[PDB]
């Protein structure tokens, strides 16, 4: 549920998309919820000043409407002071999870058929600086 946390926080604060690094290189990973996260991030990226309410309208009559409506209320605290820090913190856990899984996939392919030079620069960048 650090995934659902990060989804809930981003729906509640569409701005926070700015704080998310480009995920193109990890978005393929089969980590539960990553796909819902990407699809939400994408709209927040196209509409940087959107409100939560305006954002939910984009899921009218869609697969995840119910889930997303619920998460729009999930654990909103009385005082909003430390919302960013909680997001960044939960984001990092998910990012580290992506990094780790992408390292495993690249390494599996390395054993199996070998890597191209692009994949190898990537694999080592992932080890060197995570993400970031």
């Amino acid at each position: 549920t650090p995934m659902r946390d990060v989804i809930a926080l981003l729906i509640q604060n569409p701005s926070y998309a700015e704080l998310v690094p480009d995920l193109a290189s990890v978005r393929h990973l089969m980590i539960p919820g990553l796909d819902t996260f990407s699809e939400v991030l994408e709209k927040c990226r196209q509409y940087p000043h959107i409100t939560t309410g305006q954002l939910l309208e984009h899921w009218r009559d869609s697969k995840n409407e119910t889930l997303l409506s619920r998460l729009a209320s999930w654990e909103i605290p009385l005082v909003e002071d430390n919302q960013e820090e909680l997001f960044l913190d939960s984001l990092d856990k998910i990012l580290a999870q992506c990094v780790e899984k992408q390292i495993e996939n690249l390494q599996a392919k390395e054993r199996s058929v070998g890597l191209s030079t692009e994949e190898k620069r990537e694999l080592q960048d992932l080890i060197l600086k995570g993400l970031k």
